[PDB]
């Protein structure tokens, strides 16, 4: 049928076998990732409770929501993508690096799970706010996306892949960059370590998408991608300057807002696409 | 159906993870995680001057064991991405299958890696990768746990232990006879990684079982047995039959008898009652 044009897709017996190794490039992101492996054990939180109760009251509210964003992003409609394209991608590499996503995605949840846990110790407060924030624009605006771009019958594999990327690349970027400008004033040694390794994992499996949408014989226009990433783009900056904004912990918004659109602007290029927003980086500590 | 099942149950995904609800479930993910290793780990340069000195039979035994296993570790990848991973909605028991998704995929990198170490003539290696076609008795226990990955009709229970039988009858013997290997002081990569494997897998059984005990509408004994009984004679057959362990010096009615202890002991694993009665018959699988 029309995957066999694709040869990501093409079915085969050989999808159960490793080798031979055919495509190099994919297997050197799956060594990559199984030499990144961690677990949220490694990450200390011993020191963070005092910097934790030296923070102001609109920084906590700003931290505590950031973290809860977090945590629900897995209660998602696409908590299935990364199974998804596990199961359509037929070249064994590429399902072992799916493979090791799925595990580090988990990683992820847990981690922050312990970060909200040691931070927030009420339990009647810890679900007031779980229970608020799943209510929230943010939610449901990036589940509207998704159900668009990724869930509609319509949709193209080369489309979902560009919306897969932007999942891993647009989506939280935001929020990355306010932990980072934690890390720049010197607070809370566990929570930004642990925001590095799973930014990190994050830039990872976004470079992997990118490396996927190479191999594609059917790719969406120029015009289609950007319709995709300019809505992402929106929402995130929606968030971050309008919903719960950034000022909070004495961050600039419009300085922000080109943040997004400079991480866009990476994606479009890093895809083989030309810039649209020609945002350039305000952040020095991002560089 | 599954509205009746905790672990099938939407209410059962949480917000997130912590406090923990399954204690039992999240300590098997943890040995899980403790278990953790890679292919590249297990030294393979010492097994070539003992490959060159086998005979001819031994060589086609093991070959073709590798053969099999080749294709197989992928097979139960695909189930647990496509349906287990899926179904089950305890976070604890997502993040075992996740570990064990992971796991499954070192074992096809090892087992790929030992067939490109001793099969160096490309037509001969091109015909063992590709099995799952040029072997007949393998085709038939892939398509065996093929046909319960796409079957629509069976209940989770039942699944469950056919997927359980896969990892813990259909390796069984081919773990033995390696093991066989060992006590004669052949092979030291193959059987190291055979020790590793077979741990593995016997926890991947043991968390089938766990599962297994979580349900409330269990299959009924006949039907279990049903589903065990017959993998014991799809198993029997292979290796007292189509590729008889009498060509690595062993005793296939032995054989035939450790198939069914192992068999029994998954029976009594599930709650039931032994059919076969049989004993060990090996000192070297005791310790």
């Amino acid at each position: 049928i029309k995957s066999n044009e694709e040869p990501l897709l093409r079915k085969s017996s050989r999808r159960f076998v490793i080798f031979p190794i055919q495509y190099p490039d994919i297997w050197k992101m799956y060594k990559q990732a199984q030499a990144s492996f961690w677990t949220a054990e490694e990450v200390d939180l011993s020191k963070d409770l005092p910097h934790w109760n030296k923070l102001k009251a609109d920084e906590k509210y700003f931290i505590s929501h950031i973290l809860a964003f977090f945590a629900a992003s897995d209660g998602i409609v696409n908590e299935n993508l990364v199974e998804r394209f596990s199961q359509e991608v037929q070249v064994p590499e590429a399902r072992c690096f799916y493979g090791f996503q799925i595990l580090i995605e988990n990683v992820h949840s847990e981690m922050y799970s312990l970060l909200i846990d040691t931070y927030i110790r009420d339990p009647k407060k810890r679900e007031f706010l779980f229970n608020a924030i799943e209510t929230m624009p943010y939610v449901k605006k990036k589940a509207d996306w998704a159900l668009r771009w990724i869930a509609d019958r319509k949709s193209t594999f080369g489309e979902r892949v560009v919306a897969f990327a932007a999942v891993e690349g647009v989506f939280f970027s935001g929020s990355f960059a306010a932990i980072f400008w934690l890390k720049k004033r010197g607070l809370m040694p566990g929570l930004t370590f642990s925001n590095e390794l799973i930014s990190r994992d994050e830039g990872l499996h976004c470079d992997f998408a990118c490396l996927m949408f190479q191999y594609l014989v059917n790719k969406p226009s120029e015009e289609r991608v950007r319709e995709i990433i300019v809505d992402a783009v929106k929402i995130e900056q929606e968030f971050l300057t309008e919903a719960l904004p950034v000022g909070l912990i004495g961050m600039n918004c419009i300085l922000m807002k080109q943040y997004i659109e400079f991480v866009a602007d990476r994606l479009l290029v890093e895809l083989g696409f030309s810039k649209v927003f020609q945002a350039e980086n305000p952040f020095d500590f991002m560089e």
